Parts: structure tokens; sequence; C-alpha cells
DNA sequence: TTCAAAAAGTCCCA
DNA sequence: ATGGGACTTTTTGA
């Protein structure tokens, strides 16, 4: 429950709040940390401030009370006026009480703000200066649903639908800054481009000055977490100009610990630098460096359709119980099942460019099983040895499904036609043609081309340009970086993308169906394929004037 | 009735 | 062991 923040980070977190401090104008600053853990975080606060009280305890001593202001009340004064914490784990906040007071070697005893709750809950008596920190990350599978419904009702401004509950703590953090004050915290990255982060983005740009963001994009900054991550630097200060710095890493493959500071590693070039107007950002932020968004909006301004606009997105199947329906093509529990009942089944790893692989996989599409007496052979021996997982999905406790139905069997004329499909987590571009009737689980999305655009666009003529480098590059400008090397590729961002049609559209569809044509052969000669696929960038770059 | 989003991913190996 | 690569289920709110 607890999760430990590289020392790198968490000092540049620290540095970029306090560094320019005025510690002889306010004394007092209040610095929290809304979810300190053991105090990863306070305890270097307290490192930074007692140097910054004891570099300047004379100025303090001759302006405000000199009996006061001493290096032995040094220690004191902090824990009474500048560190606060708050954490939900019991044990975390013990131990560092215990880590504070031994900062110095019983008198009376000192207060120590500290507390053991829910910082959401929590009635805040006052705002602060500085917060700092590392919030818990839980999505919306594992976050419990009892505490949900606070959430949806308390947070809803940040909190809807499948949001995460590190939304929240930036809600509650953002309110609580004080007038003035600067907040920096390491979160998930994902809400910079999610569809649920939409309305956090919201809350973020009409609240606070985003001062600059550091984007490591897949990068490995926890080990053995499999999360990525960013820290956001904001502030509440009166300003004129409100430009963001980002830093945007280069190479995912660094060790973070590749110089003593963080700062060293930002101005290297293992990152690029950039800024953004916060006051021409969107609903989407859009964070690309000038050569990228005068190539993003090249495309944009030439496109005059949308796959959106022209098409017709679905998600695949979704059982509940993939072991209970999918079965391998030469199992032989598939002579007790009607082939009438059988589907060609394929994984995302079966998506290339232009084509897909032979299927390997049946499923077993139980809800044309009219009743339990007369296919009582297929629900005993194959889907029944599953019977008590298949009972808990929602839609059969509800008495909505049948125990043996799949729980999402869709509409089975949206597979069973020619289609696009394409991975829903992929490293890069693989749209591919389905000639098999192929269906699929979730990992892979399809669509198909509304009748009234099929005169002007054909399935050859798009997977055509949305395999090209072009569309790849245009495609990753603002999709979902989930991990190293891979981007979600869903609907809510693959319908934006816009296509166009111009005189290149005859050789651009020929070129790729070239292409098609030596992927299909026995003996293909992938080599031909490259230098088709070269000549047809040439052809889009030639059309989008890039 | 029934859509589609969600990585503190998951699992394996050298 | 740890770090790094291949690959991706079904729960869930709306
Ligand atoms: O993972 C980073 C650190 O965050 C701490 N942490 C976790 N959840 C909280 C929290 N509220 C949450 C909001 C949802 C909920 C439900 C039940 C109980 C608590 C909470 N408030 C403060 N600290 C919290 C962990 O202990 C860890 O050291
Ligand atoms: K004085
Ligand atoms: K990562």
């Amino acid at each position: 429950g607890i999760y430990y923040t590289p020392k790198i980070i968490v000092d540049y977190i620290v540095k970029k709040t306090l560094k320019n401090h005025d510690i002889i104008k306010n004394p007092y600053p209040r610095i929290l940390d809304i979810s300190c853990g053991c105090g990863n975080f306070l305890l270097e606060v307290y490192d930074i401030l007692y140097d910054l009280f004891e570099e300047n305890i004379y100025e303090l001593k001759k302006k405000y009370d000199e009996n006061y202001w001493t290096v032995d009340n040094i220690h004191r004064h902090i824990l009474n006026y500048c560190i606060y914490g708050a954490d939900i784990d019991e044990k975390a906040i013990s131990i560092l009480k215990d880590s504070l007071t031994n900062k110095k070697v019983d008198e009376s005893d000192i207060k120590i703000n500290l507390f053991c709750c829910d910082s959401l809950k929590k009635k805040w008596r006052y705002k602060f200066d500085y917060i700092v920190g590392n919030p818990p990350y839980i999505g919306h599978k594992k976050l419990e649903k009892k505490y949900k419904k606070f959430l949806l009702e308390k947070y809803s401004e940040v909190y809807k639908d499948k949001a995460d509950l590190y939304f929240c703590f930036y809600k509650k953090i953002i309110d609580i800054l004080k007038q003035g004050g600067i907040g920096s915290v390491i979160t998930p990255r994902y809400f910079l481009e999610s569809l649920s982060g939409k309305d956090l983005r919201e809350y973020i740009k009409s609240n606070v000055n985003v001062q600059e963001i550091v984007d490591f994009l897949g990068a490995n900054i926890f080990k053995n977490i499999g999360v990525s991550s960013c820290i956001l630097t904001f502030d509440k200060k009166k300003t004129k100009e409100t430009y963001i710095d980002v830093f945007k890493i280069k190479n995912e493959d660094i060790c973070i610990n590749k110089f003593e500071t963080l700062e060293e590693l930002l101005k290297s070039s293992k990152f690029e630098h950039f800024n953004i107007n916060q006051r021409l950002l969107s609903d989407e932020w859009i964070l690309v460096n000038k050569d990228d968004e005068t190539f993003y909006n090249k495309i944009q301004e030439k496109c005059k359709y949308s796959l959106e606009d022209i098409a017709i997105s679905f998600q695949g199947i979704i059982t509940g119980c993939d072991k209970a329906f999918i079965l391998s093509k030469d199992d032989v529990k598939l002579n007790l099942v009607d082939d009438k009942f059988l589907k060609c089944w394929i994984k995302s790893k079966n998506i290339n460019k232009y084509i897909v692989d032979k299927s390997e996989y049946r499923l077993i599409y139980s809800n044309d099983i009219d009743n339990e007496n007369t296919n009582k052979r297929i629900l005993d021996e194959i889907i029944g040895l599953y019977k008590t997982k298949l009972e808990n999905r929602r839609e059969c406790k509800s008495g909505i499904r049948k125990w043996y139905e799949l729980q999402w069997g869709r509409e089975k004329l949206f597979f069973e036609r020619k289609k696009i499909m394409y991975p829903y987590k992929s490293n890069e571009n693989r749209f591919a043609i389905d000639y098999d009737n192929n269906f699929s689980s979730a990992d892979v999305y399809s669509f198909f081309i509304k009748e009234e655009y099929l005169d002007k666009f054909s399935y050859e003529y798009l997977v055509g340009i949305l395999n090209s480098s072009v569309y790849d590059k245009y495609f990753k400008i603002t999709a979902k970086k989930m991990s190293k090397n891979i981007y979600d590729y869903y609907p809510n961002k693959v319908m934006k993308i816009r296509i166009f049609r111009d005189n290149n559209y005859e050789e651009i569809e020929n070129l790729s169906k070239q292409i098609i044509s030596i992927l299909l052969n026995k003996s293909i000669d992938k080599g031909k394929v490259e230098k088709l696929q070269i000549k047809m960038d040439n052809l889009i770059m030639d059309s989008l004037g890039i």
C-alpha cells in the first residue's frame, strides 16, 4: 500500500517548490504532503527548511523576536509551524513521527502536525503555502465500490465514469493551496491525454498556472511497477503570461540515476524542452514542439473527413470468461460443437499491417444455444467446467444472462463482414483488412465503412494511409502513451483520425493492393513490400504538403 | 438493453 | 534474484 519515490525525484520536487522561498519575508511556510507515507518528501522538506533558517538565523533574529530566532530553536519551530502530513496508514505516520523527532537529540514535548486520516474527507482548517508528494493511484476496478459513491458525489468535477482516485487528490491539493502557493506532485501521466481526464484537465487549467510538466512517457520510474509517470508543478500566483515548460523524455531506456540530480537530466540531450501557452489549451492538451505542431496542424486542415464521419466502430466480444468459450481449433472438444456455433477468434498479436494472421482459436458463440436440454453435451463438458466463475459475472447475478451465455456477445453480423481490425495496444499503426469474418475479444477493435462513403473510400485505400509512416507519427502526437513502446489504439482517439481524398487516391490504393497481394503470397518477398511502402509514404507526404 | 474505457498492467526468462 | 520484453481480461459506469 506504500510506494517509494526515487530520491532523485523527491529532491527535485521539494527543490521545485522551495528553492526561491523568501524565508525573511515569511518565516512560517506551511508545507504539506497529503499522502506522506513514511515521510519520503517531508523528511527532505525538513532538511531544506533547516538550512534555510540556519543560513538566515541572524537576519531573522534582527528583524523579529531575537529571543525566538536561535539555531537551537529551529527544530522546534519547523515542527510546530512548517511541516504537515496526512496518511491513512497509522503505522507509517508513527514511523514518520519518530523520524521527525530524531532529527535532533525530555523537555516540553513538541506537537507534530501529522494526521492519520482520509485526506479526501478531512476538514482542512487552513490552506497551505506548498504542497508536495505522491498520491495513491487506484483505478475503477481496484477501487472499492462503497468508496466510489462518495467520490462521484463530492468530487464530481474531476471524478466520473472510469476516472482514477488520483484525480481527486489533484482537486484536493489545488483547493487547499494558498493564493500564491506552489504545488508539485508525481502522478501517472495518463490524465494528460485520457478521455477520463478531460474534466480533471479542465479543473487544472482554469484554477492554477501550470509551471512545468516533466513527462517520462514509458520510462520505468518505479522499479517493478507497471505505471508511467509525470511531474506537475503549478501555482496560484497572479501572473500574466502563463506559459508551461514541458520537458519530454527522448529515450525511454534511460536509468534515472544518470546524474546526481534530476535537473541535470532535464537539461541534457536525453530530454527535449518546449513551451506551451496554457491559454491555447483546448479540452485536449497537445504538448508537442513547434515542428510537430506545424505537422499536426497541416494534416488537420488538409483532411476534410474523420474516420468517425465515414465508419462504424465497435469493440470486440467480451465473453466474461475466455477459458470457458475459447478453444484451440485442434481441440478434440470441438467435435461436440456444431460448426454453426463456431467462430474464428484472433488476438491482438495476430493483427499485422494490412492483413491478419490465420486464426488458431475458435469461439463458441453460446448465445445461439437455445436451451440446456438440447445441447447438453456442450454445456456439461465444455462451458460448465467454469460454471461457478461464469455465474459470478454481473449480468448473471442479476439474471440478464444465462450462466452459459457470453457476457457481451455484441452483434454477429458486425463481425461477419469485410472490415478493418487493429490491436487495442501497439507500438505502431497496425490496421488490417479482415477477409475471414474474424471475431475477437476487446484487445482488437474493428470498423467498417458506412454504405454512403463506399464510393469515396475503399478498405484498401484506408489501410494504405493508416499504416503509413505519416499516419503513424500523426496518430502518436495525441495518442495515449501507456508503457514502454505501447500506445492505446482505442476508438476514442482512433476515430478522430482525419483522412483525405485527392489526385493521389488511385496510386495510393493501387500500391496498397500490391502490398496486400504480396503479403498474402506463400513465398512472400517481404523486401518489395518495404519499397512499395516508401513510395506510398512519399505520395502521402506530397498529398499533405509535408 | 448494451455500449466502450481502464495499465501503481501481468507474466515470463535470463 | 531483478530488469526488461511479449503480450493483453473482464470489470465497470453510463
Ligand atoms: O500510496 C501513497 C500513499 O498514500 C496513502 N494513502 C492511500 N489512501 C489515502 C487517503 N485517502 C484514500 C482515498 C480513498 C480511500 C479509501 C479508504 C482509505 C483511504 C482512502 N488519504 C491519505 N493517504 C492515503 C498510502 O497509505 C500510501 O502511503
Ligand atoms: K530583533
Ligand atoms: K512504464
